[PDB]
């Protein structure tokens, strides 16, 4: 274990090896960690557990820290298997132990563990739980940040906010605190995380933060369920989330496509050249979706004022990886971003119009499409470049 | 070069390394080859070239076989870059050389090579080209098998049908002839090829074969543009195509899904057990789309009477790889197959209904869907198993 502050002990699990989260939908290229905390005042409280894959280790490590019977209360902020995963193993040892959680968490804990006989205690925002020595826990419901069951737990006196997934990041390090790790890697993992998981819930972020702040409670540390404990200037991550939640965008355009014979690729590269020579302010990134990290593409989309998406026509539909990405983007709800569809075709085409419509339905504000037949020659590449120039001019930010 | 028959010389290219065709849409796990043929009678005819990546080698190898100036005619059956790829390099050396091809091939050759000054000669079905010694070429247009430009070339006397893509397969071997290679690997590659590329054009297969047969011309060999030359019982591949074109299916059910926390996987395995114990005749295969070969999944779908497709709900939509696969299946036009959608959800769900509708639009005849909340317990798994039993009973073939 590691001492977080005073009688708060980190009793979680580092995961250097993990590469796949949510199936393969989120690639954790820097691993992750599952933070669980043991607070030892007059009452002993366990806050969350760890991923199911580490359940035996968790219980064993916990025994080394404290006799399991001495645990008075278990708080479950969020019942996803990367946090409540070890709960069955633990509860097997101390089956009578009270569990504190949201009403929705009873449904999700039961949905994963199927022990409805456990002693659940529903908490609502503002409910408290005394733990002695002048300190108490205060619960704050945070539904759909990012699950219906999600909440946060605030410890008075110590002024620590246990925020579970919120403000966390998948970034494995032996050091627990934000001031102890590489700051660029920390930032990168924070942003990849927000972009790929939290974007669709952005509308909930600012009201919930506003509500928590309105409690006028000190925040000396933010102890999340993934990655570092924010102890040095903890509000830096709070302010980043407020920025990120506000339909965030930089002066950046992302171009991504798939291609069967490189024709749409040629179009993409020409478009980029047109953008680059028209408006040097714009950061441009290009990705072949078949050959790139999907999550990196989406982080870039999150950071972008606009995107261009390419596909050729394949059996009268669009290329499948593009259809898949458009489905996912539809779910992610990118807002206030512009888009333009492009691609090549051999005869009757159709995939570009198909794509443009779906991008519009996903919430992108559509500019004109760009189409070419077979492989662009010199003249066609000029048109692609001019499309880049025209797009750059249309989406230009104020001087 | 290798002698095919008499004065027909194979002057193509083996590709042991290639793993990706059409972007990454077709995985060639046994490599491929690009067959080009040099016929040397009174006239010298080159039939197709090879993939663009081997253009220098092709021209060099061709020079070793014959002085380029002695080539009288060039036949282009199909202008995709894996066959017409070396044409620019070759034509640079013999720019005046006549090219024989379909009207549509002028558009596609120009679309890839941008040399409209080349001497194109449009051929129609039944057109001929004399090459001396009592032999001639007969051209047969085959539009949308698999491109608008596609045709085949028949050589009289020798009785050889140069079928380009049709009847070919991606299977690299140093031996040229079908009787010289492994028969199971040959078959497997033939079927993967038809399933993944030719299924949407199945309606065109039987009429075109009927037309070619109606010419009452002997077929001693079928020299395709990929893989083996069929010299031993060549009609075996013709008969396979007639079987495959007729909305082919075996007593086989394929189950495939994606999953974030293994819940839909548990449903899938239970469904399979229900099928297996109800109707032992049925071959069942299960695939996690995130962890399997996409083309193998589709070959199985091609071979199947019905499928079950699974997804959980992710940000109110379906999982992206499933959306992508459904897009591709929509393009492939599977016919006379049945389907059932299934999956888990956490709260409001929706992805299973979403999937079932898209499967219906793709042409599958839909049976009832199967839904479960969170992780299936014992009771829920019983329901999943019973779904398997019920599906097996509904789709059962006659005794
Ligand atoms: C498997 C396959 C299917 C195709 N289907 C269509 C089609 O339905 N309609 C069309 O106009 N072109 C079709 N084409 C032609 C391509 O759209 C054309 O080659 C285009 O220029 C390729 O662009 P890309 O290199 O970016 O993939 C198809 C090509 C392939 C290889
Ligand atoms: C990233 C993510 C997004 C989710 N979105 C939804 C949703 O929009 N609606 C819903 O009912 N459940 C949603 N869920 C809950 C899952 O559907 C639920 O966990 C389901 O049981 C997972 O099935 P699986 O393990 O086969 O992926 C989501 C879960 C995750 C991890
Ligand atoms: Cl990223
Ligand atoms: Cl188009
Ligand atoms: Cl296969
Ligand atoms: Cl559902
Ligand atoms: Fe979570
Ligand atoms: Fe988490
Ligand atoms: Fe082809
Ligand atoms: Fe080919
Ligand atoms: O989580
Ligand atoms: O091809």
């Amino acid at each position: 274990s590691i001492v977080v502050k005073n009688n708060i002990h980190w009793v979680g699990q580092r995961d250097w090896e993990v590469r796949d989260f949510h199936g393969t939908e989120y690639k954790t290229l820097r691993g992750s960690s599952y933070n669980s905390y043991l607070i030892r005042e007059e009452k002993n409280v366990l806050i969350d557990t760890v991923d199911h894959k580490f359940s035996r280790e968790f219980v064993q490590n916990l025994r080394n820290e404290i006799d399991l019977a001495d645990i008075d209360y278990i708080v479950i902020n969020h019942a996803e298997e990367d946090h409540a995963g070890a709960l069955t193993e633990l509860m097997a040892q101390i089956p009578d132990t009270p569990i504190y959680c949201t009403a929705n968490a009873i449904d999700s804990i039961n949905g994963h563990h199927h022990h409805p006989e456990w002693n659940f205690n529903v908490v609502k925002t503002g409910d408290t739980l005394d733990i002695g020595n002048g300190k108490q826990l205060i619960f704050v419901e945070t539904p759909m940040l990012h699950w219906p069951d999600s909440m946060m737990t605030y410890l008075t006196g110590d002024a620590v906010l246990f925020s579970n997934d919120a403000f966390g990041q998948h970034y494995c390090d032996e050091h627990l605190f934000n001031d102890e790790v590489d700051q660029t890697e920390l930032f990168e993992q924070c942003q990849r995380y927000y972009a790929n998981i939290l974007t669709p819930f952005s509308r909930l972020v600012t009201p919930k933060i506003t509500e928590i702040l309105g409690f006028n409670l000190p925040v000396d540390m933010i102890a999340t369920s993934h990655g570092v404990v924010w102890r040095d200037n903890p509000t830096q991550i709070v302010e980043l989330y407020l920025k990120w939640a506000a339909d965030y965008q930089e002066d950046r355009i992302t171009i991504f496509y798939d291609t069967m014979s490189n024709n749409t690729r040629m179009m993409a590269d020409a478009i980029a050249q047109g953008i680059a020579e028209t408006d040097p302010r714009v950061a441009v990134k290009i990705f072949n979706v078949a050959r790139s990290d999907k999550n990196e593409i989406l982080t870039n989309v999150f950071r972008s004022k606009g995107v261009l998406v390419g596909t050729s026509t394949m059996n009268n539909v669009m290329m499948p990886k593009i259809a898949g990405l458009v489905e996912e983007m539809t779910g992610l709800r990118f807002r206030n971003k512009r888009a333009s569809a492009f691609g090549s075709h051999g005869w009757s085409g159709g995939a570009v119009d198909r794509l443009s419509t779906r991008l519009q339905d996903a919430g992108f504000e559509m500019s004109l499409s760009l189409k070419a037949k077979w492989r662009p020659d010199q003249d066609a590449l000029k048109l692609c470049r001019e499309h880049g120039r025209e797009i750059a001019r249309q989406w230009a930010l104020a001087p």
